[PDB]
């Protein structure tokens, strides 16, 4: 059902980094990675938190849809593209966390932790503040299990609405041609040790989907799109993607 590739660690050490992919063949139900270890230590989700957020403010009436704009609050960041309104696409998009913030305050700590518990996601624990408790609080989750919850929403088993998670689903769009489709979120998590960044989602073909879960160190930000690049190497190396 798994095996473990040791070779695959050079895309990582190659530069001067370590981390882990997780790949599961849904066709197949097998799954891959170049460490059993890390593909099961938890993380925080930082802004991957970003895709149940959203499904939990959608199911509860907190976004409308992906068309309300969420005003800008007139407080300056030092993330340009932050300081604008936004809807549910652009937020996703630019992961912005103060639209983000205010969702979960709206949600309230009874219904999040409800939530993330119908969800089976992660350590389900909400301890800290509700409104940045994924950015330091006491949620965990693993490559794993980011696979085993975004399989779920693929085939929108989760407990919210089939427009909820066609919504979202629409919202973690990233990148399409004709020959595949990814829709994927992106993550930095820079306040508890270690820092590293995320990206999972899936890759859709003609005839099957392959599901990915990476992490992997970020000592500073200038790595950051090696989150992207690495993942879609090994999809390149494993014939996934030309
Ligand atoms: O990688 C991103 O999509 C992203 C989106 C928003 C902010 C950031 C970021 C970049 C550097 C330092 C702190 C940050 F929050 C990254």
């Amino acid at each position: 059902e798994w095996q473990e590739n040791k070779s695959w660690n050079a895309h990582f050490t190659e530069h001067k980094s370590q981390g882990v992919v997780v790949l599961w063949n849904e066709n197949k139900q097998q799954g891959f990675t170049n460490n059993l270890k890390r593909a099961n230590q938890a993380f925080l989700p930082a802004s991957t938190f970003k895709i149940p957020n959203s499904l939990i403010a959608l199911d509860l009436g907190v976004v409308k849809d992906e068309h309300q704009v969420f005003k800008w609050d007139g407080q300056t960041r030092d993330i340009a593209t932050w300081n604008r309104d936004h809807n549910l696409i652009t937020a996703m998009k630019y992961s912005v966390v103060p639209v983000y913030q205010e969702f979960a305050r709206q949600i309230g700590e009874a219904r999040m932790s409800k939530m993330l518990h119908a969800f089976d996601y992660g350590n389900e624990d909400i301890s800290g503040n509700v409104d940045s408790f994924w950015l330091d609080g006491g949620i965990r989750i693993s490559a794993t299990e980011q696979i085993s919850f975004l399989r779920k929403l693929y085939h929108n088993k989760l407990h919210v609405s089939e427009r909820s998670q066609r919504i979202v689903k629409q919202a973690m769009l990233t990148e399409a041609n004709g020959d595949y489709i990814i829709r994927a979120k992106t993550g930095y998590s820079t306040r508890i040790e270690p820092k590293i960044g995320w990206w999972v989602g899936w890759v859709e073909l003609d005839d099957n989907v392959w599901f990915f879960a990476m992490n992997m160190d970020m000592p500073t930000s200038d790595g950051l799109g090696l989150r992207q690049a690495i993942t879609k190497e090994v999809l390149k190396q494993e014939k996934i993607i030309p």
